[PDB]
């Protein structure tokens, strides 16, 4: 901590205009396949998105509770890192201590809670529901750890920890919606110059003498107040700040709109030696469902063993034309999967043959090379029906 975060916190020179501001009716999946999910949106109202947050009196106690006390969370110390020592219990007491008393300055961004009871409480904007990889490319029966439990999030913060730098694990996207409080942002672009600035940063050893704000030609600072609901697109490197104690609930997922992006920053976690501890969870197993959900409901020709085509065909019992950038994001998967050591392919556990997968993606990228982008805009995902 060399810089003024005070100064990055006042100074008006953050002013790039990176964030489009509109109404959550208007996000619709005709709006990812038109634009990618490239840019940063802020909802101030949550109508239309078709969300659901608990009474909004919810307190941290109260999250103590529906997760679990004594149910160990990490707990980072923002004045350097970590000393996930703590459960609720601990916690929830160091929430409510005055802000003078507050002896360590600490911070919660990491509570998953889909396991506890919170989870139908909260509901994230079914736009995302439509595209999320999990819901809707990871076999059914197998999140009813065997599927990336990292999917609705609970952070939890105090007037004045800041987390710096960083662009969310396996490139993923993320939704927050500000249940009481708010935070501040810096937004800087996964601009091909800015994400090389980015990994040098992080090889120096993320120095923390730098205000990677400043290193940049184009940052903004946003403001999130109570109940904007906020998207960050996969590969932006953004800092926070939390001005006054606050509670939001969102979460990270992954699309088939801008793969390129989440592979890219999947290798500069690769090339910094990222712990596998904070990698995202199944990420090659995913991109080999990703494929084989694609393939199946373009070519109705399955890739899964029949142990879980019926598992999938029980539950149930119970051309086409893409865009460019699916196109160009299915041709990375399969380059990227193809490059991988024989060892290291991390085929899932629910596919026979990888490679008549492969062969017939391939071909499948070849056939669709032509797509129109008008007729792609079908305002429905090619992929559905998990
Ligand atoms: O609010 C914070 O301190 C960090 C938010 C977060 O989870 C992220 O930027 O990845
Ligand atoms: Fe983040």
């Amino acid at each position: 901590r060399t810089f003024d975060l005070e100064e990055k916190l006042h100074t008006n020179k953050y002013n790039a205009n990176f964030v489009t501001f509109m109404e959550g009716k208007d996000f619709n999946v005709e709006y990812i396949q038109r634009g990618g999910l490239r840019d940063p949106l802020i909802f101030k109202n949550s109508d239309g998105l078709g969300i659901k947050m608990p009474d909004p009196d919810f307190t941290v106690n109260d999250v103590k509770m529906c997760v679990g006390s004594r149910r160990m969370v990490d707990v980072m110390d923002v004045n350097t890192q970590k000393g996930i020592e703590m459960t609720m219990a601990q916690w929830t007491r160091y929430y409510e201590t005055p802000e003078e008393e507050r002896e360590k300055l600490y911070n919660v961004i990491s509570l998953e809670f889909s396991h506890t009871r919170l989870e139908n409480m909260v509901q994230r904007p079914s736009t995302v529901d439509f595209i999320d990889w999990v819901d809707n490319m990871w076999p059914r029966h197998l999140k009813e750890m065997q599927y990336p439990k990292v999917q609705k999030y609970c952070l939890m913060s105090v007037r004045g920890c800041y987390t710096d730098f960083h662009v969310d694990f396996g490139g993923t996207s993320v939704w927050y919606h500000i249940h009481q409080g708010g935070k501040v942002f810096w937004l800087i672009p996964p601009t091909a110059h800015n994400l090389e600035l980015y990994e040098n940063w992080l090889l120096s050893g993320s120095q923390g003498d730098i205000f990677l704000g400043d290193r940049v030609s184009d940052c903004q600072r946003i403001e999130l107040k109570q109940g904007y609901t906020f998207v960050i697109p996969s590969g932006w490197i953004h800092a926070v700040y939390t001005p006054t104690d606050t509670l939001v609930f969102g979460g990270n997922f992954l699309h088939s709109f801008n793969i390129p992006m989440q592979l890219k920053i999947y290798n500069i976690e690769d090339r910094t030696r990222v712990p596998n501890k904070f990698r995202y969870p199944f990420y090659y197993e995913m991109c080999w469902y990703v494929l084989e959900r694609y393939v199946y409901c373009i070519t109705n020709r399955s890739h899964l063993t029949k142990e879980f085509q019926k598992e999938s065909l029980s539950m149930d019992l119970e051309q086409v034309h893409l865009t460019h950038f699916e196109l160009e994001g299915l041709r990375c998967l399969v380059d990227k999967l193809e490059s991988l050591p024989l060892h290291k392919k991390c085929v899932p556990t629910g596919i026979e043959d990888e490679d008549a997968l492969i062969a017939d993606v391939k071909i499948l990228l070849e056939e669709l090379a032509n797509s129109d982008p008008k007729l792609a805009l079908t305002g429905v995902p090619i992929v559905q029906w998990p």
